[PDB]
Order: structure tokens, then sequence, then C-alpha cells
């Protein structure tokens, strides 16, 4: 009925959809198809149309006016003109006079030209006609989203402590390092629940090993942190150090579980341990094997993991180094002057994340050898899928905090996503704002962002406004790839206290959203669809059905412009400890927000619950909460033990009335 | 008692300011000075303090919360993290309770840590304690600016044709290309006045030559273009090609006009020609010899020039090239994996615009041999000085278009400044927006910006906004390194010409008054606590305020009106929409091909009819938009010469 599936060629099953829709046999109902140059789709948009989605992808919530290319890559520099971020979320709503949604179930290089070559023209293409095209009717954009949400399955749900706050640096290497963070926060009284561990804890960066020199009794140290409510969340990477003696290597080579070269040799890429191998994350039997190895950490009392470099990030193949060194040879000996620097420098960038490497290894998918580039956008998803499915087999009752980098629709069921990295800019505060609804639409709701940072290119004031946004993002971490190493820490504790008074509500909204296949964040145009101003707004988000966030994202700003499409109450989490309220009429306002003040808006006839600031998710008292909002309203607070897969019950639901 | 200079060590003479100020002998008034390591000045600033200044530098009108190093550099990428752009404009003003401006006259690397390390702390340090620090006192920040403007000497003025539109493409080579552009604009009646020639117009990139093959009768072709009111504005690079029998190479080598190595021989840098030398621009005689060279073109019909790669940019030195080749051949023989591919890649970056190479050559300042690094930030300035002084020595009564990349305060008296990288970002409309007040504080009034472009990445919408901004900027040009619905491009270029006479009058009034074109809102309305923080809007003249749209697919934008104002829009049909708005916050619809501006309580402005070149503009009978009963004093002159100080030049108009 409401969704149809138009199939071309022999599509590779991506297990995106948990609903098996059958192959509709009529002509494609929107625009022209052309298989002239591979495969192409061509909708002519009405001037008034808004394009929604593509999950994690550049630019605005309304995507018109630029190209975007589904292809999972590691740029570290996320500039206004890059075509490919980390995820490949192939789902867009054309919302205007004529309205529909289109998931493009394709695992390779998909190019979306949304009014870039020609401003009324929408053109999606790819090199091969082997893909499924799901077409989704609807009353409006939101409705189309909640349809798609139903068929991609339920979105992954995190343990409650994952809604706590989290610290990390890419440099912490000893017991002494982590201990400082602890001392740091706990002594100065800054709420925290998780500390992140980065590659340096690993035995020469080997996967599933801990440093035996700085961590001789690691499970004992894990207790020492857990005892203070400080769950360590270690990193895991796609590459496996080639090393004689090392088990994970030896088993992966013995048993044919690595991605191979065409002749059959285990392929070598080069990462943090240098010479790596990759798990063939599309061989179910290798997926199982890898997933199962996390048991080595879980057993030491680890309750959470994150995946990085699952693009897969390659620094250089064994092949690319050999041509590189050739060309440097030829360059060093040229005296006639015909190999200029820029071409030597260009071959250097060429060997990084090389399109020519991704055609040099293969996945063994139940009988078939399939060259990676054909299934490139599937590796991170399947790596994340290998972990989640191992959590079910290893401890089925308990939820683990899992979140990865590279992504694909279908992944949303096994962990979250962290929105990106590597420079500390103000434009990112807003770049990360506009990614959320799109991530929501494609089922990624447990997301959050990171402030890379060329040195300490991270100024006190950036960090505050940044944390101000994070307060609302289900994932909220500080990871320098501290609050207590600045001036006026009382300013940080305030922003972080605000997080913890909202943990009971934000969880309730996340849990409710996930269980019902609905949206945690929404653009304004989902909630106020018949207001032509509202629909064009790009820097304020609706969360659940109760509130509206408009973070400050300008440097040195002392407050920002807002439009309210209905009466709202203007709340400010104050440093002093109090909560200011002010009733604002529908429309255009300027609102004074201070670096140390965390802002939000309660809608007319609504209320949220607000706890007393606490120092960890365990010690939050969710009994006698104060009800902020409007003087009649009632709110439905979802709340569980927060550790187990136990969601359907009636004890969770509880109706609070202001 | 209004300005003081404090001298430390033995400060190089940079010819920044035209006024002599006597060395002061009392204490340093603000913060602390320290010679402990190099030189350092440290100020603890109030929570409310706004900091203005630094002309062409990063981020906002308020500098606070970041770091800025004056080190004229050529970076393709201009992201928020960059510390060095192209200018070395070392003027700052603290605007709070206590209020005072500083000019740090020092010619080398000068780091402004303006609340980046600690929020309360403004620290300004440098490596050799040999500099003048000028303190300007004053009531508002604005007076402190109007005072700095007096002592740095009057700004450059371009001929009036500069106030039209310019089109350009790097890669134009042949007559046929140019002819096309002429035809394009002229048959489709889009207004234009200048067609830029990038380095492809030369003969194997040789400074001061023309491609004898592509242009056999050059002055006749310059004449072809000028008869369509189209001045050619050719480019000139700092580097002079190394070539046997090359006329400017020959002269340069003989009588010792290039920068030399320490070993005593002429220093070699690779640029577009490959192996070049650098005219020693701090040496007064090479400046005369070099500047006089412009005569070549000026004698063919050319009436404006533009200088680039004048930091000076170095792709690599002969020394670098050898040390890199050295490293590769090792990388090439490594198997033990000790030389990593990122060391290789990193070594290749470093030999471009290299620190080591900037101290590899020297200058001959009147017989003293200074090492370039000690004065890096003046090179630009002086190359630009050389052509403008030459100009005075050819025809002191004719203005020549002149603009440069690099600069140091002082250059503002000689030409203007153009900003832009090779990228087309929405973020750059606001970046350039923010940049203009600050350049106007440092004398640089004739500035404009570029969508220097990643080539294909300029959409119709981004371009149409960029120009809508460029309408107001004195340099308006479309130089990308044909796009659909030409009828929207022309509407915007019309809005420009209709405003050319006001824009020009309000410009001339400023130039001659040691005053400001673009002012920040905090400068016109210093007691509005709200105004002093607006950054995305500007106060052109004393009549209007610009506030352009810089967000994609936006169909309007917020504004703050510090007082009551007329909301003027320049409609494509050619009409002008008009609406009164009260003091306070406002959303306003601005469609893609719409050009907006606000006119102030009891002010009005002159609006000409549509024209195609600046020459054919009916200024004698113009309409007045604005408020009934108000008066605008209009400046006009012949636009070509230096008959400024005349009272017939002004004419009061009344709406």
């Amino acid at each position: 009925a409401m969704i149809r599936k138009y199939r071309y060629g022999a599509p590779f099953d991506t297990e995106a959809l948990t609903e098996k829709i059958e192959t509709a046999e009529e002509a494609f109902p929107y625009g022209e198809i052309s298989q002239k140059e591979g495969f192409a789709f061509t909708y002519i948009m009405d001037e008034d149309d808004i394009v929604y989605g593509l999950g994690e992808s550049n630019r605005g919530i309304n995507k018109r006016g630029y190209c975007y290319i589904s292809n999972c890559t590691d740029d570290p520099i996320h500039t206004e003109d890059k075509r490919s971020l980390y995820g490949a979320h192939n789902f867009i709503i054309v919302s205007g006079k004529t309205t529909f949604g289109l998931f493009f179930d394709y695992p390779s290089k998909l190019t979306f030209d949304i009014g870039y070559t020609r401003m009324d023209t929408l053109k999606v293409s790819c090199e091969n006609a082997d893909l499924d095209i799901y077409v989704i009717e609807g009353e409006n954009a939101y409705d189309i989203v909640k349809q798609f949400r139903r068929v991609i399955g339920r979105s992954y749900i995190p343990p409650k402590f994952a809604f706590g706050f989290g610290q990390s640096r890419w440099g912490y290497t000893t017991k002494e390092d982590f201990r400082a963070v602890a001392k740091g926060y706990r002594e100065n009284h800054i709420p925290i629940d998780m500390i992140y561990m980065d590659i340096d804890y690993m035995q020469d960066f080997k996967d599933f090993t801990v440093n035996e020199k700085n961590f001789p009794d690691f499970p004992e140290f894990v207790k020492e942190m857990k005892d203070q409510e400080l769950r360590l969340i270690p990193i895991i990477d796609a590459g496996v150090k080639v090393e004689k003696g090392y088990e994970v290597y030896e088993e992966g080579v013995k048993n044919n579980y690595f991605c191979k070269r065409e002749d059959g040799s285990d392929f070598v890429a080069a990462v943090w341990p240098g010479d790596t191998h990759f798990p063939d994350m599309l061989n179910p039997e290798a997926r199982k094997w890898f997933g199962d190895k996390y048991r080595f950490l879980i057993d030491q009392g680890i309750e959470g993991f994150w995946n990085a470099m699952n693009e897969p990030a390659i620094f250089y193949s064994s092949e690319g180094l050999a041509e590189a060194k050739e060309f440097a040879g030829e360059f060093a000996k040229d005296t006639e002057g015909k190999i200029h620097p820029w071409a030597m420098q260009a071959k250097m960038k060429d060997i990084v994340n090389s399109p020519e490497d991704y055609k040099r290894f293969y996945h063994n998918v139940n009988g078939k050898k399939i060259r990676h580039d054909k299934v490139h956008n599937l590796f991170g998803y399947n790596m994340t899928r290998a972990a989640g499915e191992a959590f079910e087999r290893i401890d089925p009752e308990k939820r683990f905090l899992m979140f990865s980098r590279s992504s694909y629709i279908g992944m949303h069921r096994y962990g979250g996503i962290w929105m990106g990295d590597n420079k500390s800019w103000w434009s990112h505060i807003l770049l990360n704002l506009k990614m959320l609804p799109s991530l929501n639409m494609c089922g990624f709701m447990y997301t959050g962002a990171d402030l890379g940072g060329f040195g300490d290119d991270t100024t006190r004031d950036l960090l505050l406004r940044f944390l101000a946004l994070g307060v609302f993002t289900p994932l909220m971490r500080d990871h320098a790839a501290e609050c207590y190493q600045f001036e006026n820490i009382e300013d940080f504790r305030s922003v972080i206290n605000a997080r913890y008074r909202l943990v009971p509500y934000l969880y309730s909204e996340y849990m409710k959203a996930a269980l019902n296949d609905d949206m945690y964040f929404k653009p304004l145009g989902f909630v106020y669809p018949d207001d032509k101003m509202a629909i064009r707004v790009e820097d304020q988000l609706m969360l659940g059905n109760e509130i509206m966030i408009a973070p400050v994202y300008e440097q040195n700003a002392r407050g920002r412009y807002v439009y309210l499409p209905e009466e709202m109450k203007f709340i400010k989490f104050m440093p002093d400890g109090s909560i200011s309220e002010e009733v604002l009429e529908k429309g255009v306002h300027y609102v004074d927000v201070a670096l140390n003040e965390v802002p939000l808006f309660i809608r007319s006839g609504k209320c949220i619950p607000v706890a007393e600031a606490a120092e960890c998710v365990k010690d939050i008292d969710t009994e006698n909460m104060q009800l902020i909002g409007y003087e009649g309203s009632s709110y439905t607070l979802y709340e569980d033990d927060g550790i187990h897969k136990d969601y359907d019950k009636k004890e969770n639901y509880r109706v609070l009335t202001k």
C-alpha cells in the first residue's frame, strides 16, 4: 500500500529494512529514470519545495543548493564544500506541493545533486543499476519519516548512564592520567559518568588487549572507577595488527576471516599499529568471531565501547607505499626538472584513503567474492552490527553503550554515532545542530558531537556554548582529540548541572521516541507545518513534544534571535542554581543568553520535569521533581532501572500533573 | 596629551604614519611591558570590553577570544583556526570603561593573544624588543580611529571607474576570450567597466611583457576595449623570471636590484615562471626602477593595475628543492619503515611559504643589509608603494586603479586591498562583511572581496548573494579561478550603478575627511548595548545601513534597527520598495534577486537611473529616496584627476 519498492539489477541485500516489502511491478511514479550512463533519477522541484534528510551530511536541514555524495570517508576537515562526511544515509523527503520520500538502497557511491547543476533539478545517480528504490507516500514530511522509521526497525537504545556526562583525551595513557580526571571532577564537584579511553591504553595499539605496563591489573582499576561511578569506555578499531604471537591476528589468518586480495592473500592496510588486517565484516561467520572478542573486555567490567576508523580508514596499502616510494625515487633523481613538488605532494595525498585501495580487497559474502568498493558504505555498519549481536549472545539482559563513526541506515539498530571531529570551530556548533533532525529521520537518535581542536584552539567560551548544545544531545562528551583546567570552573559546573536536572526528561523523551519509532529532535516544520515562517527555520530544534532548543553559536554573542510559532515560556538554567521563566508571545524575539546560562523554551500547555543538580546518573533523585511549564498541563515520564532490556511494562509510565 | 609614542630598542623605519610624534618619556600608561623574553605587553581587560582593529585579520568585528599573528601569508584555506591572513595591520582599540587605542609599529612576526590564553588577558608579544608603540587616547573608540586616521595620512583614492563592475577569469589568454566577455555583457546589457587580466596575458609569465604572439597590436586592442568603456587591468607579480636576454632580468642583475643571498648572490624563488628573483623593495632605488616599469603598460592605454603574490609567495627555494629531493631519495630506499609517509608529505608542505626561506635572503636598506624575516610584513607595502610613487612621477593629476594582496599600514595611501581564497563559502560573505569595518580603521578604504573558488562549487544562489554584498564594497568584481537566469545577475548589477554616485560621494567625503566609509554599529550608536554587539550589519556613510543575507536558501534575515529606518529594496522590475520600521528587532524578506538597505531617521540618498558603464550615468537629475524634508550633501568631481579641495564639488539636495 503506502510504500513501494522499485528494483533495478541484482541489488546487494544491505539488511537496512526489517520489513520485507515486495517488488512493485508498475512504472516509477516520480520524475524520469535514466539508465543511459549507469543509473539516474531526475525530479523537477517546485521553487517552494524543501528537501529533508541524508542523515549526517553537510550544510542545512533543507538540503537544496548543493551536491552530496554517499561514500564513507575520513576527511578530518569538515568545510562548507565537502561532499562526503562519515555516514551514508540515503533517504530524502521532498516536501512541498507534491510530497514523497525516497530511500535509495545502494551500498556504493551515490551522488545526490539537489539543485546544484540546475537549481530546480534534483538528480540522484550512481555508476550501476543494481539497487532498490523504496518510495514512501504521506500526508506530510513528518508522516513520511514515521513510516520509514517503522520499516528500518527500532533504533538502538543506550544504558541510562549513557545520558550522563563524559570526558576523554587522546593522550591519557597511565593510571595516573585517568585518576587526575577523577580527582578533578569529583573534588571540584562536576557531574560525570564515563571516561573515554583512546588507542594508547592498548598493547602497542593491539585490539582486545590492554597495556600490561600501565595496566598490570586492569579489572581492578575498572572497579576503582566504577566505585566512583566512572565507567571507562574504550575504543576499538577496524584494523588488526599483523603480529606473530598475537591471537586476534593468528585466528583471523588461520581461519580466513580477513579481507583478501584477489589472488587470496590477506590484505594489508596500515593504521595505528601499522600493518593491519581488516575483519571481513560481511562474512557472518567472521562477524560472529570479531563480535565475540569484546567478551575479553566486558568480563573485566567494561559496560561500553566505541568504534573508530571503521570507514575503513587506511593510511596506506602495502601497494600504495610501493608506488609512492618509486615516485619519490624518480623525483629525487630528476635534474631536468619535470616532476614538480605539487605532484610529489599530490601522490602523497593520493595514497591516503585511496579510491584505488578500495578496489584492492574483498568481502566473502556467503559464497561470493565482492570487491569492497561495491559495498563500501557497509563496513562500519557491519562492524557495529558484529558488536551488538555479540552483546545479545554474551549478556542478553543488559544494555551496553555502543557508538561508532562511519554509518549506514540499518546500523541505527546496534549503536549510535558521534557527529564528527578535528577542528574547534564556531560554525560547527551550528553544523552539529542542523545534523540532528536528519540523523533522527534515518533512525540515528543516540548521536552527539566532538570538538577536535588544533592544539588548544579551543577557547573557554567555545567550550561553554558547545556544552550548551550538548546538554540536549543524547551523547554529550568532552573529548580533546577538561573543565577543571580553566578559569571560573563554576561556569562549567553550571552547564553540566543543567544536563543532570534534564536527564530525567531527556531520557524519558529518548526512550518514548525509540519505543514508538518517533523523533527525539524535529525541525520546526514537522511540528508547525502550516506556518510558512516556521518551516524555513534552521537553527532551532524541537525536542519531543514539550520543548524547543535554540543554542547560541556565535562568538562573543550575549544572546541570539529567535522566532516562536506559538506562545512559549522562556527558561534559563542559571549559574546561581535557579531557573528563570518568562512568557513570550508568538513571533520574533531577541533573547539574552549568557555564556554560563543554559536556555530552552516550554511550549504552551506543556511542562517538563526538572531535578535537583546531582553528581552522577545513579544519584539523581527522580521522585520529588519540580514541574516547570504551564499551569494546567501534565507530562508522561518514562523511567526504568536503566540497565535492562525491559521496556514494555506499565510501571515505567507515570503521569505527572502541574 | 592626546597621542604618545613609546620607543623600545632601535625601531626600523616603516613610514607608517605621516605625522611626527615626539618620543614620550613618562611611564607606560596601560598594563605592563616585559623584556624578560623578547618583548611583551599585557592588559587585564573588563568583562564588558570590546576589542576593535587588525584590519585584514580573522573572525569578527570584536577580536576577543582568539589569537592573531601579523605575518603576511598566502594560505589557500581560510578556516576559523587560521591565525595569519594577508595583512599586518597592527592597530587595536579597547572599548569599555577605560578606552584607548594602540599602534604597534613593528615590522616582523607580531602575536596578538586577545583573550585566547586567558579570557581576562590581552597579551601582545614579539621576538625582538625594537619597536614604537603609539597610544591614542579618546572618549569613544570612534575618535580614537578618526585620530589614527589623521596621523597615518590620507587614504588612496581610485578613479571613478573603479566604482563600477569588474569581471575576470584566470586563464583568459587571447583577444577572443576578452572579446567574448565584452560582447556577453554588452549584448545582454549587464553593466561593466573593467576586465581583469590575470597572469596568462603575459609572455611566459614575464613581468611587464605582453604575449607578442597573441597580442600583436596591443595598444590598438586596449583602444578596442576602452571604446566599449572597458578598461583592462592587468596583473603584476612580485617575482621576476630568471631568463637570458630578458630585459628586466638583465637590468635587475647588473645594477644590483634584487634581493641577494648572504653568500652575496641573487636569491632564487620558484613562482609561476619557475626560478625568479625578488626586486629588493625596501631599497629606494630598485623601488624607483621597478615602479617606473609600469610605464610600459600605461604607455599602451592601461589605466589600473593589480599586484599579487606580494607577501612574497615562494612555491619553493633552490635550497628547499634540494633538501626535499634529498629526503625523497631516502624515503625511496627505506624498507625498515623508519621514514614514514607523513614525514615525507609534511616535508613537502614546509618548503612552501617556508620560514627557513624567509631568513635566507636579505634587503639593502640604504646600505644596511637587513634579513628579510626581520621586515617580512613591509614587502607587500613597498612593492605597492613603488608603483604608486611611480604614478605621481608620470602624471600626478591622474588617479590610477591600484590594489594588492599583502599589506602593512602605510600602504593605504597608495592603493587598496582584495581578500579571498580558492573557496566559495557562505561563511565568506559574513567573513568579508566583518572584515570591512576593521580595514576602514586602518586606512584601507578601497577594498573588495573574491569568491576565489574551488572552481565548480559556486552555485547560482551563493554568487547572487556575494554580489549583493559587493554592491556596497568599493571594489566590486567577479573574478572566478553562463550561470542560469542572467536576468537576476543584471538586476543586482543594476542596483550597483544606481548607487555608484552616492557610494562614490560618501566615499570621497570619507577619504578627504580622514574618516570612515563602513562604520560598525557600535561606532554610530555607542550607548545602545544591543548595537555595540551587532556584527553582521554595517553603517555605510551617515545615511544608510547595509545588512545582507548570507545563509543558503534563506528568504530573509533578522536585523536590529538602532533607530527608525526606511526599508529599501531594489526590485528586479527596477522599482524600489519602501517601508518604515521602528527602532527594535525585525525579520525582513530578501529574495535572491532583491537588494536591500535601510536609510536613517531624517536622511535621504541619491539614486541614478540604470546605466551600463560609469561614464553614461545621468547624475544631473537623480531621484531621492529616504525621508521627506531631509538633505544630502553630494560630492562629485570629474572622477579622473586630483581637484579635490574645490567647493563647486559639493551640492546640497533636498527631498
